[PDB]
């Protein structure tokens, strides 16, 4: 369905984000948008089940480029909001992906992280 009000209802900025995480941890992504470059990252598009929607996730973190060498975006990071705008159904994949294209100068992402359990997940920094 499609609506149209001027701000937020029963489900606010802070609600859709947290409903779209479900409880997973919300990390706020800044990248500072280059002049002779570009996010140095690529997005895919993948229908959730939720509802009539699509998750954007980060794929192709170019390991060098300002998302990297300056933020700390990491790969298979589901974005929530882009620029203080959640791509929940209202938004579509093409949308979101807009936004970057668009959006100069600096660019936020809100992605999400599923937390640890009993995982265990052998990491450790290598030197060369």
């Amino acid at each position: 369905g499609s609506s149209g009000s001027s701000g937020l209802g029963n489900e606010d900025f802070n609600s859709v984000i947290q409903q779209m995480a479900q409880g997973r941890q919300i990390e706020y992504i800044d990248i500072e948008r280059p002049s002779t470059g570009g996010l140095g990252f690529s997005v895919v598009a993948l229908r959730s089940q939720n509802l009539g929607k699509v998750d954007i996730f980060v794929k192709d973190v170019q390991p060098g480029s300002v998302a990297d060498r300056d933020q700390r975006l990491k790969e298979n990071d589901q974005i929530l909001a882009i620029n203080h705008t959640p791509l929940d159904q209202n938004i579509s994949h093409q949308q979101a992906i807009a936004l970057l294209q668009q959006t100069t100068g600096s660019l936020r992402l809100i992605v999400a992280r599923e937390p640890v359990h009993t995982k265990s997940s052998t990491s450790g920094p290598s030197s060369g």
